[PDB]
């Protein structure tokens, strides 16, 4: 599987969205899980999940590593809502386009926050939620906010130079080894290749702060069994909010892994893969 | 597999103890997982685990079941240092008796402060280390102590009666509708067997307070991969002291199960057996 | 200073409340500080105060010990919502009555979320707010709930006995030393002399649960400066919840004392008196 | 008070040091408290405690505001054991030198470290303790580490620049608006003044790395009545060492402050002085 033999393109009309361009890279014809990808400079589906697309297509599921609006191949645009809420009409619109009734969602950061709104919007069209570092959740009881992390991202999006990407990155993994030229090179890419995203964002995250995304209050609406995951190491969202989640949502397991940053599922793959997929299976 | 058809018994011979006689229940044949009980009256090593012995059987390994000293069909004993260390040592002793040259270890709350033990004391020995709510890790950051489960142990091991015994599982368990008649008549019979070893226990434990077990400073040592599980609502030992190990421990991940007490690898069976199995034959 | 002669009674008319009756004992005449109790059965204004009352009363305020609506010499009352804001109706009620027109509140436990929910509704008739462990702010993320103490305050109300009282005040108070034959005799007394309270108590509590009691979604709405305390050892509300406080207010201060219960200001009286009245006086 | 008319210089001779210079600020003549800096570039004791000395000496007491080996004054140094334990020394040193029987000690971050380690190894010479954020106290149950500040401590050890040290001093504070040219300028200057200091730090740290100053393990000891305060936004050492302490300490209280970086009695100098001075006269 590569990039481009699954590259492909869906235009969505949803509450806002109205022949909106999204870009997805899909694999396999099982059941779907739909995976979703954090808010940095440059994030993309197959950057983020590169490493968990073939293992989840080898086991039976079909694989949409989703673009969400205003990143990599999907259309740009400037949001005035939180964008968790925004994001998750986005991926109804792509569920409506393709006559998915349900998907399995895994989420990142930015994408863990948008796979709760949509389980709390669209209850009836999730199976299972995954989510590893879920974003937006409000205060942290032990970590100053803004996080380290969090700066960082903000400094790239407003003075996106390749010395603040290695900064950022090394902040990112847990792991320096893991930063090599071509994780280097290819996050530089996507970042010159979408100054106008960049610029979008930042309109984007005055119009609606951090702040604005927090959904602790409705987590007990959650009925979707769902499996929580964390990096020890996370320097971006606090881990805290791993046991918040814990707590107020029904049916929910916590795993954290030991020297692991931002970016669990690439870090861990093996182990994130395995847990991932047994949970899938017979939880 | 059953108690009766299961149960050995082999005399152990190891510092400090000679010839002394310990239980334990065995199954399978492949590579040995020994699973080690927690402290509270009437516990053993069939009576813990028997939700777990099958699925371990059926995935291949050699399961045993033990009794530690002065529990169940174990030999009393009345012991003047730290129950950690000393039934570490015990296991060693069985491990040499059995030519088992390296064991996987399965510790609950008391088993987990053994096999944290064993680790320290016997690195060469020991494969893979599970730990499930580990005692004797010193204060909680949140917990004022003793928790209100280990009161209630410590009530029933002075004055053991019915009574008292359903109000500790009541505490045990989170969900009340596992307190079935089998499970208070079967504990309540190993009670009642063996008075011996509920005053034994109560003389051990002012000879060697809770306080004398924590081995925190020593948990760098541990070169074992290691699996730590939590019950969300465990109320004897306390949750923050699944971090204090994932911190701490070169190797490890934590999993904490929602609407779990003190007894997770029971009330969660079938996700422990799998998360474990999967740790054993995949990390 | 002694309860008789402080004690008078005032009728009340406040949203909800028609010629009710509100017992409180006052002493001194500066700027008032209306103190609010606990919950559990038997509670009153000067039982739970009067620690406080007198180095007050030196400092120069007016101190109002208020009993709430069904407890001690207050009417009895069934509520159909949560404590905390019908408790701040009566406070207001009071205060209208008595021509005071803005008031320091402490509050400890239920007296803490009757503060919480006064400060909220009614801002511009408060000066500063002092919390000891307020009461209902939702779940922990470290401790089981309900919290032992919790439990055991259940138990009371609905079983009145001298031995589950001593019970419960041996888990509410961590120098077992203060629990002198006069406290247990007062306590019991109390319990004794007001059944009809107990009953209701446990009615409204059916009808309003303790989830209903969360205003933990309003806390950026507080504007009065604030000091909370919380005792270490309390196991009837979490200590995380000092900090839920601490990011969530404007413009708050945490102080925890070491070997405390869930009666700070009983418990170490002298500390809680000097840092509480020089917060008043300079904060 | 000025740092001029204050400055007074004494040779210690003590555990590994011979001559050594040491320079203070003294100011006022009552029982002595000696106050210990933090250990970022360019810290002393004027500029690490200017806004409490003032008050202390109102209060009647001596006030001795200490510079470190190794920092602004004082002699220079290359230490091979953890910061503390020789700072501590040195402290001794300077009380035998002045004819100071007992001291009460105040402590930032090393300096917390420092009063730890003198407690420990004097504790027939400590007064009271005050501990402000103290440092080297192992791993957070929550925080990654090295943390933020730490990291940028290092960054501007290694590469001192008037940018960088902009950079920590942002971190280093809850509120920018205190970061005036004053304070910009007078820490530069520092830095300027002794580089040989910067490089000796770097050498020192290589030798005994953080881990080398965790005296957790040995908390039980300290019989000193102590005050620990923390920074709610402090991101130089975490929260959760203040709950560590408070747990660990036989006689403890903590107080957090909100809206507070890392210099707490500079950040709250009119509460930390009321506090502390509270606590020094009546605790
Ligand atoms: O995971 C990524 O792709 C990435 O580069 C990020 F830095 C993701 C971070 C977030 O999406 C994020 C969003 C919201 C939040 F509160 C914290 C973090
Ligand atoms: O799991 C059991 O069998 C049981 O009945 C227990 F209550 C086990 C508790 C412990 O072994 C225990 C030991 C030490 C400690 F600090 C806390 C708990
Ligand atoms: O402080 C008392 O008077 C007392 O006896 C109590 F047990 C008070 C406890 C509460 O008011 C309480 C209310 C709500 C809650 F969530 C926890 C505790
Ligand atoms: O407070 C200061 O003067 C300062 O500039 C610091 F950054 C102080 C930090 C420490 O001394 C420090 C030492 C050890 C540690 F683990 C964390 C922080
Ligand atoms: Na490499
Ligand atoms: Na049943
Ligand atoms: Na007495
Ligand atoms: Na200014």
């Amino acid at each position: 599987l590569t990039e481009s033999s699954t590259s492909k393109f869906v235009k969505i009309n949803e509450k806002g969205f109205s022949d909106f361009n999204i870009h997805y890279n899909e694999a396999g014809n099982g059941e779907t899980v739909i995976m979703l990808h954090g808010g940095g400079p440059g994030a993309g589906g197959w950057s983020n999940y590169y490493r968990n697309v073939g293992p989840f297509v080898d086991a039976g599921y079909r694989v949409i590593l989703k673009d969400s609006p205003g990143f990599n191949k999907s259309d740009a645009v400037v949001m005035d809502e939180q964008r968790g809420l925004v994001n998750a009409r986005a991926v109804k619109g792509l569920m409506d386009a393709l006559d998915i009734d349900r998907a399995h969602l895994v989420g990142n950061a930015m994408g863990g926050a948008t796979a709760l709104n949509f389980a709390l919007e669209y209850p009836d069209r999730i199976g299972k939620l995954i989510l590893m570092g879920p974003g937006g959740l409000g205060p942290s009881m032990f970590a100053p906010m803004p996080m380290e992390g969090i700066k960082l991202l903000f400094k790239l999006y407003a003075e996106p130079s390749y010395e603040t990407l290695k900064q950022m990155l090394q902040v990112f993994l847990y792991d320096q080894s893991l930063i090599t030229e071509e994780l280097l090179q290819g996050r530089w890419e996507a970042i010159q290749r979408q100054p106008e995203h960049l610029k979008n964002f930042l309109i984007s995250a005055q119009k609606a702060p951090l702040s604005t995304w927090d959904v602790t209050a409705r987590l007990g609406e959650i009925k979707a069994k769902t499996f929580i995951t964390w990096g020890r190491d996370d320097r971006f969202v606090p881990l805290d909010h791993g046991l918040k989640l814990l707590w107020n949502i029904d049916d929910a397991r916590l795993h954290v892994f030991s020297k692991c940053g931002h970016w669990a599922q690439w870090e861990h793959a093996d182990e994130f893969n395995r847990l991932v997929i047994d949970f899938l299976r017979h939880a």
